[PDB]
């Protein structure tokens, strides 16, 4: 379901939804090369590919592609994106061992229930603030470890006809859990809880014109974008989005929490 067809679209200036209908990809352009946020699963990949070239760029002018976080439903396509591009990866020193190794780390909460993923060469870890440059293009790594131990959130501007948007790329905050691993606290990864919560936070102050989360329904994107006829590219534009969708995720931690509690 995931993986199903979603044509792509301009969201505000050279910044392209790209991504499948439940997974996100954002294709951030430049003429001096372009950078693209996630690669979905495998199968994602070449849909991925596709609709960079539909929209009239090419692959090999994508010069990094940024890591969410490192599990196989977003990171899996990064290999062949990676293979057909020349791109350098980049992510969190946490996410960057994941995709150079395509092995889950022990410490994951999902542990045990993750595929495999093909190891990813020319990797480079960014530091949490650090800023990604490209030509005029200026993306930022935010932290927001919880869902896996190296989630980032990616923040940049983007401009058109005289205005800009705060642009924010959310990285899952669901508190989701393989047996036996607790966010009420597990030796295998210790910070978890304090992690998700402060990571919500975060995500919640974020300046945040337009949201696109790496699930695109849980930022609430296919019902913004369905304005886009009648609005144009202020259809994506809502300044509580990123607090709505830290909400949303301290509601699931809460509820999290309270499952966890009945196996105690
Ligand atoms: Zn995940
Ligand atoms: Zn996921």
């Amino acid at each position: 379901d995931w993986n199903d067809p979603q044509e792509p679209f301009a969201v505000f200036g050279s910044t392209y939804y790209v991504g499948v209908r439940g997974l996100s990809a954002v294709l951030i352009a430049s003429p001096q090369g372009h950078i693209l946020i996630d690669g979905g699963s495998p199968e994602s990949a070449p849909q991925i590919a596709q609709h960079i070239r539909q929209l009239g760029f090419k692959l090999e002018d994508v010069k990094l592609i940024l890591n969410s976080h490192e599990h196989f439903d977003h990171a899996g396509g990064i290999s062949e994106l990676q293979r057909l591009s020349g791109a350098t990866v980049l992510a969190s020193v946490q996410g960057e061992k994941v995709l150079r190794s395509g092995q889950p780390s022990k410490g994951d909460p999902q542990y045990g229930e993750l595929p495999p993923m093909t190891p990813v060469a020319n990797t480079r870890a960014v530091a949490d603030g650090e800023v990604v440059k490209l030509g005029p293009l200026a993306v930022t790594a935010r932290y927001t470890p919880g869902h896996t131990q190296g989630g980032v959130s990616w923040t940049w501007r983007a401009t058109e006809n005289g205005k800009s948007a705060a642009m924010v790329y959310a990285d899952s905050l669901n508190a989701f859990a393989a047996k036996p691993f607790r966010y009420s606290g597990s030796p295998a990864y210790p910070n978890a809880l304090a992690d998700i919560k402060k990571s919500i936070a975060t995500v919640a102050a974020l300046d945040c014109d337009i949201l696109i989360s790496a699930h695109p329904d849980a930022g609430d994107l296919w019902r913004r974008q369905a304005r886009q006829a009648e609005l144009g590219s202020a259809a994506f534009i809502d300044r509580q989005a990123c607090r709505q969708y830290a909400e949303r995720a301290g509601v699931r931690l809460q509820k999290k929490l309270a499952a966890e509690a009945a196996e105690k």
